């Protein structure tokens, strides 16, 4: 998920 996926915490944080 996206708080388990380093590229998508950085990217997106509203996503996590």
């Amino acid at each position: 998920d996206c708080c388990s996926e380093p590229p998508c915490i950085l990217q997106n944080p509203d996503i996590c």
